[PDB]
């Protein structure tokens, strides 16, 4: 088997169509997602053309090994795609209609800067290395690009599945390569984050600040320290569901900033006691009384500043 | 090999049948379950007709590669099917009796709204893409649809295994497709949740309320804060056995509501001390005396309201 | 290839031999165990018979594809058995001696009611679906059933490996099926449970009870609350090494009952302080003094009752 | 293909030799290790002999399927060997020189009695089942047995890789079997255990006892109970990196013995307070003054006794 | 198929080239990384030479099975090569241009001494075993060695991908072997370590030091102990993301040293109380006052010494 010769030198255009059957297993840490889909290919192989009058049949079916098929590969994949050829159909002019069912663990990086309120653009890259005889260019047949209505990605909202119609044609090891970009747009389902991490993390912080209505140093040490240990658990629980980013994340910023509120709360609690012992509970009172307004106002403003910077 | 030609203008009806051998590994987080089953197929291929007087035998056995077999695929599956052909048997009229033993990790979404008192409807979808020559329609032979009596799903009760007899016939990429729905109904075994999660969580919550019979602010802070940190452990332990749902769950609601009871108890405990110090233990007494009745009554009513809304 | 025709009506008896080479990876949560073993099969195929004086050789070797071999399958297996044919040997009368080396992750349910002092009966089920021409019945050749002396199952004691000699012959999808039961009896190695989970758990309970010799409410709260949280931590460590059973387990019973001892301890500790504050330390004294004897006696009796009910 | 006939009765001697390329993934819990190695085999097949004069070539290369190769299998392996034939070379007299590159997850039990100061002897067992025509005996060609200098096992020191030259010849299912033993000796790298588990543990114990110089009952509690819990988190961390042994381990012994020091230190702390309250701080003083010498002397002696018994 | 005969004595030079497509999954514990790449090979097989005048074509394409291909293998790999031949192209003089697309989990050891500020040199070793007829030597064609611009390794910075051009030629089991070294240089992205582990760990240590401004032994025990438990949680969280090194790491050093600061702070806190009780709060004051300056100065100096020794 050899590639179809050009009538004229014009390169072979392979019409590509992807149709997602099932979407699943999005790993934030590994920045991977698994997909179950149909891959449709179409090209002109005049060597396979036939007269529909004499041949009787208007369509001819073939086995993969029987005819020439372009080596279309996936760029960003981990597992060896579960390729199962479903159909090969030749028209009278020699237009091959290929369709295979595949599945692969795709490697698309994620941007966690606005996590868990982040949105992503997942990619599926199709590629074709041009052969010695003639060059191969990829094309998108938008008619065969889509996704099924049942398609769901657990804890995410599937917005779009589109294809960057103009392929990125480039040179590699002295040979032409045509790369295509299939983009799956998803937004995160941040609902479960609010009652499981955000609000409990806030309740522990507000419980910590009850130390500004207490004069008991012994009880204040308990109140601020306990809640701090409970904040360490929450910061750890969070960093385990995320990869080690070289940037600060929205949840990451808030969590880190809260460590400072605990640190300053411990300073206030210490000062109050030192002053009490130093027989000047008058200053101790005015510091504590200020902290009562300061801590919530600075926390409310700090969070506005963060949300402003992040969104 | 080519499909069996139609005497008439009718489509080929492929009679399906599934018989679950072993059911196992239901992953709540991934919304997957694994299954070990028999897949039985039957169609009429008149090209395979024989005379048992000449052929000698009354039934003829074949290898999968030897004869035409319809490309029946599973829609919602992760791993490639562990397909092992057990039997292919042709009758003199040309009725092929196919039977394969398979196993697959099926992707069926779960509804956790009433968890752990939830019930599910797991699905197995069979599909067949119609070929160029003639269309293919799926059918259910209820005689070969079932499950073995030993079939057990750890921590679940297997109610039914039925098949939506009318196949969903639809168009896809200019071709006819016949989809079938096999439904496995299961109810959760919530027994182990009561002494491991629910009762221990109520014990720690009731322990926290002993602070309504204590005047020791220092001991109260220990009681109310310690139990709250134990409650945080349960909230984390629970959310690890579940996926991040865009809705509130029954256990999720209760556990979140309990965070407010800890928050208000911390307020009461603070108030009591502030008033004690402010030399008015008279008001402090009446607040604590109310909180003794209030906390259990509001918790009892709140839970009735939740259970009402969820069931 | 076709099955061996019967001299008479009688079904073909296939002699089954199962022999364990290596036993490993028993998963309590998944109720699975992996096995490395030899599967020996023997049947009479008169079509393969030969004269030993004329053929010279007394025994003739064959390739699996060359001769007819009965489709013997495993019922309770997860991943397709790693079948490697070791030997096929035909005798002069036509007695085929088959031997394959396999490995599989077997699905046998476990009874955790007496955990970690439980014993199990693991099963390996062989099955054969009867063909159109003649029925197939399984048989146990006890001479080729066993296990190697090195065979060890980590954290378990291997008692027996026997076979239920009478096969369960039954109808399924209009065809005869002969099922065989290979039983591997194992008892748990509960030694490591005593100094790692049982004894540390009792020390924290007895430490909790030192509050019956303390009048310091603040120290008692710190005492009983600390140890309650350590017991929560053990209840969690235990439930992670076990599946969610719809029944109570021996360790499960004890651990749940202990929560009540902690709950009543907290009540006692509260009562003592309430009475102390109420200026009647006389009753407070008699309550703690009773609790001193009551708590250990009721715990000792309760455990006798549990052990009685469970064994 | 059939085995090489004997000139005489003599059994066929197959000369083995393993050469470890890469050693890795030693799982203590599963008692498995993975290996990447060369397997070299050599036997005399006179049917393959040739004259080096007329043939021209002094060596002839063959494909595995072309010539008879002895069924050499691994006994203690989990996943089917990644066998890749590298070379088959026949000499003029008919001496076949076989070499394959393999990789397997090997199952060799481990002895944790002296953990983490333990040493192991990992095994790789080669086996050959004798055929109907003639018996097969294994042999070690020490010239082709070894390991590469780069070979490293993470967290272990590779001492030796030797072979038990005399094969264990025995009967199994009426047939002769020749088993060979390849032994890989390794010693554990216990360095990381000292600053991460041993030393941090000794400190929470020394802190646990600063409660022998304090008369404050509350502080002692927190100080010895505190302190104690930290050692419950340390106990769980060690038992998660180890399987459930039916014997006591060195680290296991030490950790368990500390649970008694913590228990007796809580008794001492209770006694001191009871006596203080009972208005006899004179006895309370003499008990605590003794504790301060007793606890460290008994701990120092106890550890000597343990180390003596374990090494 | 047989190797290409030498014109002369000279050995066959195989020109290698690796091109990383996708780099991913770097496991610190397992010291492995996964790679998706192109492997290009080139050698002179004069048996395949042809005249470009009469043959018409410039280049001739071949199937892997049709022509002789050198057995190039990877040394340090865990996963079987996902070899997919993309192109085989013969020039008129007989220069074969081979190109395959592969993927493998590579085993390259990591040096954690400067962790998380460490840099690594990952290796990919190509090897070729010389055949009976003629020896094979590897060579680097630097033109086909590289990496794509999109290539990203999560939490790492990819510096270089170079090849040690001179192959390590050595003897093994009486045969010549040519080994090549492909080096991938990476530096760690330590950003996320600073607000998630380093800074929190320091806030808790400084919180512990507020006990040098407190006279409340009861409150001091809560402080130095609660913060010690937090420091255990951080040592645990850290040692779980790392393998058990036989050396001290930078983070490991700091963490261990901080234990001593907690231990000495507990001694100080004890001394202060003992002296207070011993009715000499004068010495207790001077110890506490020194400790105020001592602890931060000694910690600041100790860290300078560590950083000096480690970098
Ligand atoms: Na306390």
């Amino acid at each position: 088997v050899s590639p179809p010769p050009p009538i004229a030198d014009e390169p072979l255009t392979v019409n590509t169509g992807i149709y997602l059957i099932e979407c699943y297993s999005l790993d934030d840490k590994a920045e991977t997602f698994k997909v179950n889909a149909f891959l449709s290919l179409s090209w002109k192989d005049r060597r396979l053309a036939f007269d529909p009058v004499r041949s009787g049949v208007r369509v001819k079916t073939y086995e993969p090994e029987a005819i020439w098929i372009p080596e279309i590969r996936f760029v960003n994949v981990e597992n060896a795609r579960d390729a199962d050829v479903v159909d090969i159909s030749v028209s009278p002019d020699g237009t091959v209609q290929y369709l295979e069912r595949f599945s692969a663990r795709v490697l698309s990086p994620l941007d966690f800067r606005r996590y868990p309120f982040d949105s992503q653009t997942l990619h599926i890259y199709l590629i074709v290395r041009s052969v010695d005889t003639r060059n191969i260019v990829l094309a998108v047949d938008l008619e065969k690009v889509g996704k099924n209505d049942d398609v769901f990605l657990t804890g995410w909202d599937i917005e779009s599945f589109t294809a960057v119609v103009k392929p990125a044609n480039f040179a590699l090891e002295d040979r032409l390569e045509s790369k295509l970009d299939y983009q799956l747009r998803i937004s995160r389902q941040y609902f479960s984050y609010i009652p499981n991490i955000i609000l409990p993390m806030l309740f522990i912080l507000f419980i910590s600040w009850t130390a500004f209505w207490s004069t008991s140093y012994e009880a204040n040490v308990t109140l601020v320290v306990s809640t701090l240990i409970a904040h360490i658990a929450f910061n750890i629980l969070v960093e385990t569901n995320l990869p080690k980013t070289p940037y600060m994340t929205y949840t990451g910023a808030i969590i880190f900033m809260i460590y400072l509120f605990y640190f300053v709360a411990v300073i206030e609690v210490t000062v109050q006691h030192y002053l009490k012992v130093e027989s000047q509970p008058a200053r101790a009172a005015s510091i504590t009384r200020a902290s009562r307004i300061a801590f919530p106002v600075v926390f409310l403003l700090a969070n506005i500043i963060l949300a402003f910077l992040f969104f």
